[PDB]
């Protein structure tokens, strides 16, 4: 079917729903989201808006086009390459210490990006990051917009204000403790949340996870409860400090601090040049044959 002038849309990708597609005029792959033009929840655009506002920065995927087609509103972007959950389930759910580094590098260069233009993300997990493909298959993408939420004025730089007794939008294997508290969400929650994801690459699981209860509310007072019950030197046993020194780092932030991401970067890259790995961008799923 003819979406915009020149882009063709193909099958399912997954999961409103990702469609294949061609650029017939360019000759490049594209993805495309298809939205229903009345869903009681319209959300397509408002994430394009944002989406939009992050283009140029590294590792950022490019619109090609927004619309409405018949039925649907569309954003079409440039193809991306699989998820870091889809790259760890294909390498067995275990990935060395020279990938999680190489991955963290990038990883707080994105949420940083983010976070200068006035967004917190608020769904960090393995599964909004994608690899890209061809010339681009070195670089880490993050992806999802649709939880995110502006922390401060664009102009006066003003600080969204402290909040209570809120619900949990994100996903709960990931949240920081503040979140489970109820607190809002700001700058320091991404990045502690991030914290999780590498402790995650590092242990194939999160011992907080596959926690059987009756109900959903049940169940995230019960990860919650674990997360809190977990002290971060216990979590990261038997792995290099630096995993437990940002973890602390992270809770140590007030709820409007400007994180030093400078800092965090310069910690996984010490232990690296400790480890004598080189920066070549050679990930586990590269020496795969
Ligand atoms: F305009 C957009 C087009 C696609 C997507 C998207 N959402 C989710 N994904 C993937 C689907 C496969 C599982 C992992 C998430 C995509 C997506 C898929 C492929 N290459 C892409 N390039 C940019 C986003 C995206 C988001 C906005």
């Amino acid at each position: 079917l003819r979406v915009g002038n020149r882009y063709r849309l193909g099958r399912k990708i997954g999961s409103g729903d990702i469609y294949l597609g061609t650029d017939i005029a360019a000759g490049e792959e594209v993805a495309i989201k298809l939205e229903c033009v009345k869903t009681k929840h319209p959300q397509l655009h408002i994430e394009s808006k944002i989406y939009k506002m992050m283009q140029g920065g590294v590792g950022i995927p490019t619109i090609r086009w927004c619309g409405a087609e018949g039925d649907y509103n569309v954003m079409v972007m440039e193809l991306l390459g699989p998820s870091l959950e889809d790259l760890f389930n294909f390498c067995s759910r275990k990935f060395s210490l020279k990938t999680v580094l190489l991955l963290a590098d990038q990883m707080i260069s994105r949420i940083e990006y983010i976070h200068s233009k006035n967004f917190i993300h608020r769904d960090v997990k393995p599964d909004n990051f994608l690899m890209g493909l061809g010339k681009k298959g070195n670089l880490v993408y993050i992806i999802d917009f649709g939880l995110a939420k502006k922390y401060r004025d664009a102009r006066t730089h003003q600080h969204i204000p402290y909040r209570e007794n809120k619900n949990l939008t994100g996903t709960a294997r990931y949240a920081s403790i503040n979140t489970h508290l109820g607190i809002e969400q700001s700058r320091r929650d991404d990045l502690e949340s991030l914290g999780y994801v590498l402790m995650y690459f590092n242990l194939g699981s999160l011992p907080w996870q596959g926690l059987k209860a009756a109900t959903k509310r049940q169940k995230y007072e019960r990860i919650s409860e674990k997360k809190m019950s977990t002290p971060i030197e216990v979590l990261c046993k038997g792995y290099p400090s630096e995993f437990a020194t940002y973890l602390n780092f992270c809770r140590s932030l007030r709820f409007d601090d400007k994180p030093d991401y400078s800092y965090l970067r310069q910690l996984f890259r010490n232990l690296f040049h400790r480890q004598g790995f080189s920066y070549d961008y050679v990930f586990d799923w590269n020496m795969l044959k």
